[PDB]
């Protein structure tokens, strides 16, 4: 359970992300695909992209980065009370997209790296720890729905 102070650190940096949702979404997905190429293979939509420059040039990738970060921002702003938001996302990711929980750990690492690069003054160690706690809570609650559905592993 995050404390109020931890949530304030999370949402303070997140309000900065929202100034350029699309640039953040591109940077996070590109870092994910470069750091963990098995993730790119899950996207029929993107798996034709073979270089970082091709990834940066893809408008469709930039659009999907916005989709992803808008869903995550709506979850963070619930401060843990996010059951209604996670149901459909766990269901699609487990049963349609076939995304292991581990790959959610990988995207969490990419989010934290990009927030540290773009917002160092608002993303000191206290805020890095709080965001890590918020993304761990996200993964914990998604993993429980995966397990219900027979996909935790
Ligand atoms: C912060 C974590 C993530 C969030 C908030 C998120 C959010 C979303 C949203 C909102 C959609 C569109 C609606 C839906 O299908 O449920 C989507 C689609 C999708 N996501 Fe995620 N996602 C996350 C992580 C991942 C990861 C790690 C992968 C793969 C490694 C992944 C793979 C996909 C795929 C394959 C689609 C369908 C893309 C298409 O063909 O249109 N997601 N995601």
């Amino acid at each position: 359970v995050l404390s109020e102070g931890e949530w304030q650190l999370v949402l303070h940096v997140w309000a900065k992300v929202e100034a350029d949702v699309a640039g953040h979404g591109q940077d996070i997905l590109i870092r994910l695909f470069k750091s963990h190429p098995e993730t790119l293979e899950k996207f029929d939509r993107f798996k034709h992209l073979k270089t970082e420059a091709e990834m940066k040039a893809s408008e469709d990738l930039k659009k999907h980065g916005v989709t992803v970060l808008t869903a995550l921002g709506a979850i963070l702003k619930k401060k843990g009370h996010h059951e209604a938001e996670l149901k459909p996302l766990a269901q699609s990711h487990a049963t349609k997209h076939k995304i292991p929980i581990k790959y959610l750990e990988f995207i969490s690492e990419a989010i934290i790296h990009v927030l540290h690069s773009r917002h160092p003054g608002d993303f000191g160690a206290d805020a890095q720890g709080a965001m890590n706690k918020a993304l761990e809570l996200f993964r914990k609650d998604i993993a429980a729905k995966y397990k219900e559905l027979g996909y935790q592993g």
